[PDB]
């Protein structure tokens, strides 16, 4: 063990650790990993100074979504509670103080109107990070470089991870009633649970590439179902290739991480009813969370690379004039379709990260001119076919994207 730290016992018998050098404790074992991530994690948390301001300038509205977008702020404009809740915080304990304090409430004072002390902004924007803490154990990534999050399957190692994703819930809660955005990062998958609605395999594309590409080809226990080339070892047939597919894809997205989803909604759910998202889909429901950010015309096309095109081509000279007689919300929502999310870095479409590391948009001549233009979420990639009429693109691009 490093110098600094301590293998305490907490009184009920367990062992935790304790870092004397930062005055921290963890559940989790100090690892050569875990002080990899945990110095990084804390370096990053510094750069969050100045990108609150760039943050600032996210913003929502002042059927439609411009239409259930009001329609949900006045069903929390209704049910709302007479008063004030006062949350009180310390920068060195944001996290610390918002936990105890929120838990320790009724779930329904945290629909008053909130007074944050120590700027409220400030505060959903901080504690909406200091979450992805890994001194806490909840989550993990599926790329490099922070791309794209998930609960982390052994969070158990923390023995109160439970209670800590009723929290979360909880918070993002909190966020929905009161209006404010956050940046956690969740992903589409996620919030599509929100709903209720089931993830699909396309959505596994964007979560684990190389795991669908396995299900491409050709299309439960410890990975039951046998395959060579309930049932401890039921053999994979043409004859049952569909269900296959089926049941082993609901198991990526649900594998590890059954318990802390479910404490999840929990919290979520005593704030803010989840059916009052019956309207909302998965990207619409990203937005009010997140907040929309003006896409720049200018700043994507100078970011954009190609596959097979150029700028001077044909289509990709037809996709940008869609794109400039896109509004804003429609050009989130090209953004989204192709990157996984609405949520746009600080430098700009030129600094947009992928599963791999750094990736700008691109977009490839790939399909027969009678397909739908596909993506690629984690190769930030958009495939436009070969069409043959500006209309007709417009057609095939405005409908692949309103889905």
């Amino acid at each position: 063990l490093p110098p600094g730290w301590e293998k305490r016992t907490d009184p009920r018998g367990r062992f935790y650790y304790v870092d004397h050098n930062t005055r921290t404790t963890t559940w989790q074992r100090p690892t050569a990993e875990y002080v990899r991530n945990y110095e990084q994690w804390q370096s990053q948390r510094n750069q969050l100074q100045g990108a609150m301001q760039h943050f600032s300038q996210r913003f929502l509205y002042q059927r439609s979504f411009r239409w259930k977008y009001h329609q949900f702020r006045f069903l929390c404009h209704s049910n709302a509670l007479p008063s004030h809740v006062k949350i009180s915080v310390s920068r060195q304990t944001l996290f610390e103080d918002s936990f105890q304090q929120i838990m320790n409430m009724k779930p329904y004072d945290l629909r008053r109107r909130l007074y944050i002390i120590m700027i409220a902004r400030e505060w959903f924007f901080l504690l909406s990070h200091e979450v992805l803490n890994p001194m806490y154990c909840l989550f993990e990534y599926a790329g490099k470089n922070n791309y794209c999050l998930q609960i982390n399957p052994a969070s158990s190692i923390n023995p109160d991870h439970l209670t800590y994703f009723r929290f979360i819930g909880r918070f993002i809660a909190m966020a929905l009633y009161h209006g404010k955005f956050i940046d956690t990062g969740f992903t589409l998958p996620f919030y599509k649970r929100m709903l209720n609605k089931r993830p699909t395999l396309k959505d596994l594309e964007s979560i684990d590439p190389e795991f669908y590409n396995s299900i491409v080809w050709i299309k439960y226990f410890i990975q039951d179902m046998e395959i060579l080339g309930g049932g401890e070892s039921i053999r994979v047939t043409e004859e049952n290739k569909e269900e296959y597919i089926m049941l082993l894809t609901d198991w990526r997205f649900t594998r590890g991480v059954e318990e802390q989803t479910k404490a999840f909604l929990d919290g979520f759910n005593e704030v803010a009813p989840l059916e009052w998202l019956r309207y909302f889909d998965e990207k619409e429901l990203e937005l009010m969370l997140c907040g929309m950010q003006e896409i720049d015309m200018s700043d994507w096309q100078k970011s954009t690379i190609y596959r097979h095109y150029t700028k001077n081509s044909k289509q990709i000279q037809w996709f940008w004039q869609v794109v400039k007689e896109m509004d804003n919300e429609k050009r989130i929502r090209l953004l989204q379709f192709v990157t996984g999310t609405c949520r746009l870095p600080v430098g700009g479409f030129a600094e947009l990260i992928g599963s791999n590391g750094p990736q700008k948009f691109c977009i490839d001549k790939v399909g027969k001119e009678t397909w739908l233009p596909r993506s690629h979420t984690c190769f930030n990639r958009l495939d436009l076919p070969p069409y043959k009429s500006y209309e007709q693109l417009r057609e095939k691009l405005l409908y692949a994207i309103e889905e």
